[PDB]
């Protein structure tokens, strides 16, 4: 039942990814988001069945980790307090990642209430990180230097 | 007071419809969303006055039901676990419908707390359904075949 | 800890401003939103340090008040129950202001729980008002007369 | 048996933390490393019993995540290709984190061979990250500005 | 050829002993490590010549056994899962002994591949034990009571 | 992928240089190690891009050769089987050079597997040599005559 | 054209090796010099074709490195400022290695002028080193202890 407010936020996020995906131009970015959208579905079933069904695997989170590390190299010095937006695609991704931070904080509650896989939460945490990286990457690749606070 | 968090989500939704409406190209879709935006206003007053004022009528929900049934015919086999987005208009509508599922789950709480019309909740439930149908319809009409999980 | 759900909504809002900023064409509007985005950051630190650090100053809220009063003059009779959207920029701003009303209602909770500056809440309240004004202003300046309920 | 080469690297790491801990002056840093040293022990048993015994919990990794996020704020713009060392404590921590990257790459092999908890690997990954943060933090707090490549 | 990865670890260890030796204050400890450093050299030739040359003698391992037994008396109850470090000298020795466990596990592989004296492996095993004893002894003699898991 | 175990050892080495650099007192030595630390970075990119990017140049290895030849003159008769350590700086450098021999033996494997520049391996070989010279030089300059086997 | 003065010195060296080869008694030494004489030929073609043809491979230089390291063990403390000669074979090799230092300093010029493989120069550098080792080895094996300056 309060785990129902978790799934709602999952599809609320899938909707925000869905928008930032049609928006983004980069093939790598697009494929990451498509895979993320399918993993969001696996993440839904891992809460509903509560581990019984399609469990959120380590290999899924590691692909997020890999991409985070690979894209990190393009940006170089990743800044703190980066004023969101600038590019349309960057702004669209910042909106999806904000909802990702909104998801993990909804999961943390349902984690306290009923049993749910640790991987679900880790994946959500990771998703925020990977989503921020695409919004910096969309900006460098468009030559729109990010305005820092 | 916790019914104040219900109205906030109503206008948060009206804002998301408002975006998907300027976005969508189809006249039918646009008119449905305009009517939905005005019904959202009636839905606001039906919580505030708590039935005293402009009650959310059956005829309002039935127009949603009618459109759902009419559009259903265009899509044919409506799929399960349809990865959201693809088209800009479709993605924009998926975002508005996600917030619609976010509204009815906020109403369900205020329903438990203080008295509010049953129609308000039914309308919200129906709104999610009608909003999904426009995002499938925007996709077929744009010949962007939906990617299913 | 429930103050962590406040910051999340702050950056969730910063993301929505960020989108409406790249979207809006007007220089005045853009600069207001940029300043608002930086003030959102000051607003973050004023919750975290709980007044210890960079306090949200009166002068910050007064700049919002000034702009509200200056833009008010352009619209003239500001209407009640204005159906959101019409213009792309107007719809984008209505979405950001809806989240602003979502922020102050999250702050009101954390206000009851732990100590946080009164200015933080006042600023959020003011932000909703200033954000509505830009979505009316984008509409008059684009000659898209707002549809009232 | 090739899982025996994993434990060896765990205590080889515990030894490197042990050195950087007596070395570091900061109380926060010291306590993180002490807790990390005890978690390394839990991490040992989670490989040996292969989940049967003292499993490496989510809450353990989340404390690493929390510290990473809290310390991140002190450094601000965390740079890429930061030439290691400068301070004695910073150099000592860089050596321990290098061995941490050496541990997770030993785990990844034993992960392919026999069953071992996903958390074990995630914890190791996280440990590299948290260990880098202490070596940047030791540097800012000592006012030894890091030389970037 | 894979026996070349054995020698590398021998001098990698000699380097770690070399550091813990300049570090340690105790004359007995220092002399043990010096002798250990010279025996490491004999141990190198016993792999290279593969028994032909300077064989690793029983008397060499027995001196390690003697010291282990003599120092054992000073510590009394030698604890299990002793969190490494505390003292600078103790931490430095724990690092050298960790590499000693790293050496015998490299030897065990080269033992399976080509012929090498049994004493070489026994000596390495013994070396880990004697190296742990110095890191407990440095701690009691400095009155830094070891923190046990 | 097994080339990933090569980079890990590169930064594991950079960490050991980093320590021996803060440790060493001599300006020449320090500058050599700083340059070596930056060349280690070039060496990383020459494996990752596999020659595509920042190739490890001849001129880089020749600067190592030059220093080896210049420092050689100070020591005079460079001895065989020199028991490592004596000085703190000398011991610290012996540890870094031991890891350098550990790096080239990791490269030799990745050389057999996938294509990587010959210069990368030559540089690593050279690095062991130059690192030994600093640990003899730290000793003569401190008047700590090296104990030979 | 100034690369023609490089080849002349190559065959001028091959002639000096040729003499020291008939001169030397040791089978190992003889085979090294024969291989060196054939590698000198490969080294000729690598300048003429300028990399197009038979490139001077890493494996060639590594065989020189291997022999240098293997013979190093026989001499032990290799001295500085070793007065050349003593034995006929030693004197003959010192003459060939002097010309080898004469070759690399001719290559360094042609390196500045036109493109030539880095390996060519490295090989020449290495050749001087390997040639010195044979002249020390001829001396120990003949029991003619070298007179040092």
């Amino acid at each position: 039942s309060p785990v129902v407010e978790v799934q709602g936020t999952i599809d609320e996020l899938n909707s925000f990814i869905g928008y930032a995906l049609v928006l983004s131009r980069w093939d790598d970015i697009r494929n990451d988001l498509f895979r993320i959208q399918n993993d969001l579905f696996v993440l839904g079933e891992d809460v509903s069945t509560g581990g019984k069904g399609r469990t959120v695997t380590l290999e899924m989170i590691l692909y997020l980790v890999e991409r985070v590390t690979e894209m990190k190299a393009e940006i170089g010095k990743i800044e703190l307090f980066v004023v969101p937006g600038g590019s349309v695609e960057s702004a669209s991704l910042h909106m999806a990642r904000a909802v990702s931070r909104r998801l993990e904080r909804r999961i943390k509650a349902a984690s306290r209430l009923t049993e749910i896989n640790d991987n679900v939460l880790l994946y959500a945490a990771m998703l925020s990180s990977i989503l921020f990286m695409h919004a910096l990457i969309s900006n460098k690749r468009l030559n729109i230097p990010e305005k820092i606070w």
